[PDB]
């Protein structure tokens, strides 16, 4: 029995596994039990602290994937399948994950907690590209991972009920933040600095975090990776989840009580199955169970929320790729599609639109239209398409983030911002999606430092810049390298100035306004045309 | 006649004339000025279309300009040139329907083409004995012909009771129309060819050469049309008869005044107590926008100019079209706070909302915000430097640069054969302060070669400049092409289309090609606005 491999937390004895690095071992503990199992009659509800066990739990490898919907749209495809559940579905599935350095810290090590994306609908901290390993050996940060409830089982609401009260998923993830709270110190993290990351999803989420004021005393630090909790996806009101648990009752078959208990009594399949027929339009970008404005874990709107927030004792690192909209026209932009180079007409960009912007009027889908046409090249088929993911990238990614980044600074954050640049030399998904969303993730978790990964040595380089960057905002809440002169700095993003940098594999540069003008379009104008209607 | 100089008498339909031998830089020219071609618009037919002129007897003279016709006239800025130069030079009065006409000396023995130029001003003012307008340049250096009329302006041209037999509107155009007949009828005695007739105009004279294209009896009085800084569709060009009949009738309420009865009373009034009221009839505190001007009468325009160019048959017509590079700027010193000649403008945000409102008389709330919005520059929304050439440029582009670009690509789409151009040469000798930039109405002095005469002041490079305007205006007029055949080595200036959107940069170097005539900006005001302000 190796002795760095066994610890005890509060609810008894955990045995983990030694785990090989390219630069040497780490020490990992995979599927440790934060909760109980939400089955049966605890479907929809909040969680509850797992009960201690006897004798040494096992925890050498990773548990069950929270039952979800499976992306098949491309069977077989290294571009979806990563995505997708790479262990058995079950609704048993509350654990977490934390690597650490081995031998295990001499001092108390800056917590990292990543939580992941996939529209509140899918993933799990069990993906390849999750692999906290590199993080871990390399800077020697302690990383924690959690499943937490997705779709329908993590966010199924029937507001002011008490046994469907809605953000059951985001209270899986405070529950997690709670036990590293607890026990983290056993592996020699230090429960005095953790900070938050995550990506889309598990950007809002953070984001989540940080506009509830429970979950405030558990981290100290956020990054908001190409997600937001304001804007048009991350949240519905108490009225539309209403009308979407409702829904998804009746079509299945099913007092708020004996809707709930008829629904509990449905196979998990049978509710994934029917999920996606909930929401109000044909769209992308969209998704039928998200967290909602409860009055309770969210106090009001998160755009209320940011816009008379205090932050400031709160440091963010926020950012995103370049295109952001890309991956999603496949999914229900007719004429557009991985297998070709997705060159539409006129008519499919307006009919694009329509879909990409589901919430439009005609007079805003018009007005969205005329600002993305390229009026000296009104008809090209190669603008149309670039056109149409900027507008599902900046109208969902881009232009959220630009509005919260501002209000955080206004409102006494310390903010830094990014957008990412680099194409992975081994993407799958084809050259006109660019820079696509999520694709930034391998390179965090620094996966190129492993050689058999296949990245160029450029790639590797540039990883490891920025697990530098990441973990030293981490330690200190400013990603810039303590000692080391020879710049270009990353200056804060202020509402002055709007300095970002971007992160590619040539030295960080200083850009201005993070799409300012189209920005002003999507968080301004784009509000008033609306309620003129 | 017996001594006088034998080059100098000419017959016309009216009689004979005299004219007088002027001295242009490279030799003389024939100029005779101040020639009736309407019956004196005065007492019973003030408001009324303009009546031929009767023949007079004995040799009429001229040898000098005529009167102006009856007009406000500018007091902004006491003496100082930028505003005088625009000012009447002769007498106010409201007989005031006489044309000029320049011709080479000798004359030519051979047809030439003639080039008839229309004022501008607003439709409120203007005359075509300013010196800007002075044709002696090109008649001499270019060998043309050169044409210009007073046309009735304020309410003496445009004041409109639409329907009414005393004030159908639109006599201003009509006296326009009058003075085209009479080249027709008589510009051969001078040499001039009726069969090649191109007319130019500036502003509210492009408006006008814009009305005469879209108004069927016009159309047989001319071949080819020069549309410089105005449009005739446009938010300042035209007004509806409803807002015609309104303007007129506050007008008289104003004054102290059934239409024949309300028109009758009217025309006792002193021309001057008109002009001292015309400008308190607008609906909104603005700026480029005048109390009357033509009017969607169903007769001269049989509709709306936008809805004549949208479905137009163009297809024998050839057109220059283009902009200065800073349209907006002198505007907005005659109503927008914080603008004045005297100092930078550097205004601020509060300022520049406001000017919006004034730039855009006709916006809801919505609608300014989208132009505020789309103006503003989101990384430096405060910049005084930036709000000011802001402002400036929203008053440019809502009233003259996104106007023609609409027209333009309207024609082309259309069958008409179209060049494009911007000036961007601001004048050595500007009075107008440096951020004014190139101001509305200062390429007029070039195509009329003024930078010719030795005691103007132009540098040498402005002399030149100026001779390859005219070139390029009279290839036009002669051709229907600017370009010079015999001249294949100077940069080509091809047409404007709707597919590359292709027109030049007039300045000092040679003819530069662009693309794209504030495309982006001008699809805001073209395709967007409109539907913005109906919902
Ligand atoms: C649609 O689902 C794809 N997906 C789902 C979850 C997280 C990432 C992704 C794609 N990333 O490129
Ligand atoms: C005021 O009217 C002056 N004006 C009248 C007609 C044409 C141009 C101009 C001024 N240009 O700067
Ligand atoms: C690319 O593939 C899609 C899906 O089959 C097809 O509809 C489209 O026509 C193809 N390319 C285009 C944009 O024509
Ligand atoms: C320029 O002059 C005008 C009128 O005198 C004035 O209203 C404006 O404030 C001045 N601008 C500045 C900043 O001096
Ligand atoms: C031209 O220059 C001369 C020499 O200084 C000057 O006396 C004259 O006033 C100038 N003319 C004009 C129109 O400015």
């Amino acid at each position: 029995e190796d002795p760095q491999l066994l610890v005890r937390v509060r609810g008894g004895q955990l045995r983990g596994i030694r785990l090989k690095a390219p630069g040497g071992p780490v020490s990992a503990f995979l599927g440790i039990p934060f909760a109980e199992p939400p089955v049966g009659s605890r479907r929809f509800m909040p969680p509850e602290p797992k009960r201690p066990w006897s004798g040494v739990l096992d925890a050498t490898t990773f548990q069950n994937v929270c039952y979800q919907y499976v992306d098949t749209l491309y069977p077989g495809f290294e571009g979806t399948e990563m995505w997708n559940p790479n262990r058995e579905l079950s609704e048993d599935c509350l654990y977490l994950n934390v690597w650490t350095p081995y031998p295990r810290p001499a001092s108390p090590t800056p917590v990292l907690i990543w939580i992941y994306g996939g529209g509140f609908y899918s993933g799990a901290a069990s993906l390849d590209v999750y692999d906290g390993r590199f993080l871990a050996q390399v800077e020697g940060a302690v990383l924690v991972s959690m499943n937490y409830r997705v779709g329908t089982f993590g966010f199924l609401a029937l507001p002011g009920s008490r046994e469907a009260p809605g953000n059951v998923g985001l209270l899986d993830q405070r529950l997690a933040l709670q036990w590293v709270q607890e026990n983290i110190a056993a592996f020699g993290g230090d429960p005095m600095s953790v900070t938050l990351f995550g990506e889309s999803a598990g950007a809002a989420s953070v984001g989540m975090h940080i506009l509830s004021l429970p979950s405030r005393s558990l981290f100290h630090r956020a990054v908001l990776q190409s997600g937001t909790p304001n804007g048009p996806w991350a949240t519905v009101s108490a009225g539309e989840a209403r009308r979407r648990a409702t829904l998804l009752a009746r079509l299945v078959g099913c007092n708020d009580t004996e809707l709930i208990a008829c629904l509990r009594t449905r196979p998990a399949q049978d509710l994934v199955d029917h999920e996606w027929h909930v929401l109000p339009q044909e769209s992308i970008f969209r998704f039928s169970f998200v967290p909602v404005v409860d009055g309770d874990f969210l106090s009001d709107t998160p755009e209320a929320l940011i816009n008379t927030g205090d932050f400031q004792d709160l440091q963010v690192l926020v950012g995103v790729v370049k295109d952001e909209g890309s991956y999603f026209l496949v999914y229900g932009v007719p004429g557009f599609s991985k297998d070709n180079e997705s060159l539409i007409s006129r008519a499919q960009f307006l009919a694009g639109v329509r879909i990409g912007v589901p919430q439009a009027s005609d007079l805003a889908a018009e007005a969205v239209v005329l600002h993305y046409t390229d009026w000296l090249h009104p008809e090209d088929p190669t603008h149309l398409r670039d056109a149409m993911s900027a507008v599902v990238g900046d109208h969902n990614v881009v232009c959220p983030v630009a509005q919260l980044a501002g209000r955080l600074a206004a409102q006494g954050a310390r903010v830094y911002a990014y957008i990412f640049e680099h194409r992975a030399s081994t993407l799958t998904w084809p050259l006109w999606m660019g820079v696509p969303h999520g694709y930034e993730i391998e390179f965090i978790f620094g996966l190129p430092l492993d050689p058999s990964l296949n990245y160029t040595t450029e790639e590797r380089i540039f990883a490891q810049r920025l697990m530098k960057y990441w973990t030293n905002f981490a330690r200190t809440g400013d990603p810039n390298d303590p000692r080391d002169s020879k710049s270009p700095q990353w200056p804060p993003y202020t509402t002055a100035a709007q300095q970002y940098v971007s992160l590619n594999l040539k030295p960080l540069e200083v850009r201005r306004g993070l799409r300012a003008q189209t920005c002003a379009f999507w968080n301004r104008f784009l509000p008033k045309l609306l309620s003129a209607t």
